[PDB]
């Protein structure tokens, strides 16, 4: 009966982002070094996880969102979240 | 009616820490590369994440403790525990 | 009762790999750049963490797997995956 979350983080100020699973959807919260903010990120999903990476300064975001069996990746690569190719058969 | 746990790492040996929520309460295992102890870390919270950076050789943690809708930051720079500045409207 | 997921990343093109808990069970997939496929890994456990390093071009992953209040750890070091010493008294 409690929020389920999962968090990502980059560089060294650093940047972070935050998803929180509740009530079947999940949104961001980010930290880029001077106070939290929501971000672009607003999907449905009971759970999520979440990893990043750099590729010199530029952010890259998986975003992994379950719905009973099925999980939906979502990916950020610069300019804007687009559904990413992962499949499983859960 | 499993526990919960989150892992993070870093450097090389490595150090790595895993967090577990049992039973509203969350505590912490450390390895730094000769065996597992119990660390500093024990807050309530039924879900758990974190993610953490280094600084040169410095590392920082955050940990994310959510009971229902309210979730605390925790903050590790090198000096003991606080509360961070996260805020979320859940 | 979703599954529940978890992500870890090494690298630039990257390397993904996303563990999901589904009825007591723990599997794998795997992305190096060129499509998802099946991973090695297949442990019980209904949920999972991940955390993973890199030694040179040498990743190194620890998955943690945990039923009722017993986590196992399992550890890849390029070789196969094998039992951590990972304990917890929960
Ligand atoms: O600057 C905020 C932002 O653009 O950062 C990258 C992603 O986390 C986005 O969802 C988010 O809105
Ligand atoms: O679209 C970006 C993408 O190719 O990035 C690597 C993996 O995350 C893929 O599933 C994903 O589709
Ligand atoms: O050396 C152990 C320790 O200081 O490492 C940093 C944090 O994980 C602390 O909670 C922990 O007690
Ligand atoms: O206190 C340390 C702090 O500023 O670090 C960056 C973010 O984690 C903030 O929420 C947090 O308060
Ligand atoms: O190339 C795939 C593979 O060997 O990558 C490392 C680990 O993720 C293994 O479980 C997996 O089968
Ligand atoms: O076997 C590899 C190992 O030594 O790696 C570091 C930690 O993950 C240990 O628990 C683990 O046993």
């Amino acid at each position: 009966s409690s929020v389920q979350t999962a968090a990502t983080s980059w560089g060294t100020v650093p940047s972070i982002r935050v998803y929180t699973a509740n009530n079947g959807k999940i949104t961001e919260r980010c930290w880029d070094g001077k106070g939290w903010y929501t971000g672009a990120f607003n999907e449905p999903g009971d759970n999520v996880s979440v990893t990043s990476w750099l590729v010199g300064s530029a952010i890259h975001i998986r975003v992994y969102a379950s719905t009973g069996t099925t999980t939906t990746e979502w990916c950020w690569d610069g300019n804007g979240w687009t559904k990413g190719a992962y499949t499983a058969t859960n």
